């Protein structure tokens, strides 16, 4: 109900906690001379301040720090050379680590997984656990914030997970990192490569349709070259992911939710930076404009779309801040239900470039009922009205298939229209220019204000009147069409 | 029994509140470079520190700051430009906003009215809704120090609205400002007009015909042009409103 | 782990429950001359001594008999000519009705469905649910023991439900009866013939997939024509249901 913008708002400025008793550890004399031992770090050297568990309730397992989930430790190696490993710290309730290791790689996974959630007390604290290796190479599954065991006993508050390499923190195949309602990840390395199913947002109880699940993944400082490879937001409810990316973030196969969001936010122009009692303030941020050399390389957007069936849509919706939305040559898939799915690839002060075949349900034609109206939707350019939605490929409409497009000026190569019927081509959003070079046409409900389209193919629909092209709207003056040939 | 002038005369001189936990936002970047958007100010950026609920007795909503209405809310934009709504903040109790918009237009209506109310506990608070835009422009209606729902639970005391523009506080046809038994209205641009019912005193509760029912549209600091269009004091009991007007 | 024979042998024979405030109720004049009229029964007879509600916790509606739901209801009109209807006492939770309608028709569905559910207290108690009609005639969906509202709050304890016609029970196409994990179904007319989705096991709650999950639907004492159309046992959990019935 409060949406991404105000609880990433409410939890990036926050004092970490108040712990009595901060233990301390300092890795000392024997770590420091082997530079390629293979040590284990939890045995080895957390174990002295780390006591497992059972809790009654939700009963997997159990960990803490010392003497309740209150109180933090840290340790200092900060010249212990080898390759430390966590290899299955499960249920990681704990709260506040602080593990400082240059000049050592770290692994968060050999044979077994890892979690970091908290519990939800009267004092709703965060458990800030931090890294600062020097690679990191996740290597096997790391859950953030999950359900400890099933449901009952006590619930899960926030938490914010710190990864902070100095050469990279790559991933394994079968790495899958998976961030859950109220967890963050920020990361801190240059070159980051998560070659793993990131899945942002996921099911945190059994049942729990209806939560908001929000999540981030604060990649602000990665000096080099994000890299995710297949991320994925959303799990059978309305989940709202975002990210702060470092105006360069290269994707892979994106899979949306039906009613999942998606705020992949370059940074601006000029990159980052009794008795009453007075608050801290609370600087908080509305949509600003990316800055000139801001990219997002997307270059497959699938749909997951199954489950019930409501009077509308859902309406799956990535929300860009770049100067530039490529989308590469896997294109847009829609998976379609019953009702009508909806598609909404946003941008508020950049362009769009997409490069790919509008599939529907995996084919290039995607024939849809009459109750099913996939209806794809582009916003090239909201909040300053001088985007362009440039599509480089030959598009394709099946039936009861809606593109509609909002932009300042949207070129085209050619839409295939002909084939199934009920297609609202809107355009009434367009500012001026609509360059289509070649129009196909069977029932169409064409509405453009001004356009150019210097190739005009005006096919039939059988035997069936009723269905035809139809500009709806109002074409001005300044339009023109090169070339028109009925059929 | 007291009269209107002993009324207005203990509630122009008050010192405003003793609110433990004065939350603090500060509308940051991203507002103050689109100078056309139309935001939303609720949902957008005042919901962060003020959550709704359900009242029992009294049953319709409720609207407090945060933990309770002794706690102040202070917004301190002063660049953000733009145009921001309320749209449907209704029986807000609260307690002691303060919206600092230099250099933005508000509205106070949008499909939906408003209401700032107050409750009386023992400690007989008022409410100091401040607003600071640059225009206004009410355009919906806008109950001050209203019933929250029927009569029942908690009763409402008084409260003082502020509103400050610097061009000109405007109004619709159909906005109907009605202000009740302890309600006040502090109006500081140039050129207010009210194009709409200002309805001072009203029947606060569904049978109380033998209510005192105060009101006051305090307009001392407009430089301008006063013009109000439509006035209607008193509903069905002995009101005894009161302007305290600038000299035209 | 019990298993369905040891569940069943141990909901077989229970006294019913030891209810203080037995309310009886009996329908006198005006009912027993009108063979035609279509009554309603829950508004026009039976809400003397049924009242609603708002359980917090798993909030959808409520419903018990008169003070808790430990009170005994019994009907006793013996001589009624019409045709009764329920048509939307959903989530009734109450305890040991009791309608004893001869020469009447029953109709369990017009334009919304039914629901007959228990608590779990402390006390384990059944609701023993009874009508005794001519015809019958289920006509919309029922759920016996199903889930309040969502989850929390009290849980969901066994229950018995009678149905003990003299002519058959026929039922709707879309008429869904489904029975959880605690509930049975008694029918003693003859010729009974569901044309609907019987439903024995369902998930209870949202997410319990290992729940045991037992029913039972005891038509032993049906002479006549025992006919379902459409059986469907077992939700997404390891339910195992039962029928008792009686050699056709």
């Amino acid at each position: 109900l409060l949406g991404w913008g105000l609880k990433q708002a409410e939890e990036a400025n926050k004092t970490p906690d108040k712990p009595d008793k901060v233990w301390r550890i300092q890795a000392g004399k024997g770590f420091n001379e082997f530079p390629n031992k293979e040590y284990d770090l939890y045995k080895s050297l957390l174990s002295s301040k780390i006591d497992g568990g059972w809790d009654w309730g939700n009963a997997a397992t159990h960990y803490w720090i010392k003497g309740g989930q209150w109180n933090k430790l840290e340790v200092d190696m900060k010249d212990a050379v080898g390759t430390y490993k966590l290899s299955g710290l499960r249920n990681f309730t704990g709260g506040d680590l602080d593990v400082n290791m240059q000049k050592a790689t770290l692994r968060l996974g050999q044979f077994n997984g890892n979690s970091f959630t908290s519990y939800k007390d009267s004092a709703d604290r965060t458990t800030r656990v931090d890294f600062n290796a020097k690679n990191i190479l996740i290597d096997n599954f790391l859950e953030i914030n999950n359900r400890v065991g099933s449901g009952a006993g006590r619930k899960a508050s926030s938490t914010v997970l710190t990864l902070q390499a100095s050469e990279g923190i790559t991933s394994s195949k079968n790495a899958e990192i998976s961030l859950y309602d109220g967890a963050t990840l920020n990361l801190a390395s240059n070159s980051v490569k998560l070659n793993g199913n990131v899945w942002m947002g996921r099911l945190q109880y059994v049942g729990a349709y209806l939560a908001p699940s929000y999540s981030t993944i604060n990649t602000s400082k990665v000096t080099g070259e994000v890299n995710f490879n297949h991320l994925t937001v959303g799990d059978h409810n309305a989940a709202q992911a975002g990210i702060i990316a470092s105006n360069k973030t290269h994707i892979g196969t994106l899979d949306l939710w039906q009613s999942a969001g998606l705020n992949i936010i370059a940074p601006p122009e000029g990159g980052y930076k009794q008795k009453t009692e007075v608050q801290p303030t609370q600087v908080i941020d509305g949509p600003f404009a990316g800055g000139k050399d801001t990219v997002v390389n997307i270059d497959r957007i699938n749909t997951k779309a199954d489950g019930t069936i409501k009077v509308g849509g859902f309406k799956a919706s990535l929300t860009t801040n770049a100067a530039h939305l490529n989308i590469g040559k896997g294109g847009v898939n829609l998976s379609n239900q019953a009702s009508g799915r909806t598609l909404l690839v946003e941008n508020l002060t950049g362009n769009i470039t997409v490069d790919g075949p509008l599939r529907v349900n995996n084919q290039v034609g995607g024939y849809a009922l009459a109750g099913s109206s996939a209806n794809f939707e582009f916003k090239a350019g909201v909040d300053t009205k001088n985007g362009t939605a440039t599509f480089n490929n030959d598009i394709s409409l099946g039936r009861f298939v809606n593109l509609k497009v909002d932009a300042h000026t949207a070129n085209f190569k050619g839409i295939d229209t002909g084939n199934g019927g009920f297609n609202t081509l809107d355009f009434s959003g367009v500012t001026n220019k609509v360059n289509i070079n070649k129009l196909i046409t069977a029932s169409t409900n064409v509405a453009v204000k001004n356009f150019n389209i210097n190739e005009l193919i005006v096919k039939t629909n059988g035997v069936s009147v009723g269905e035809y092209t139809h500009f709806s709207e109002d074409i001005g003056s300044q339009s023109r069409i090169n070339t028109v040939r009925l059929e």
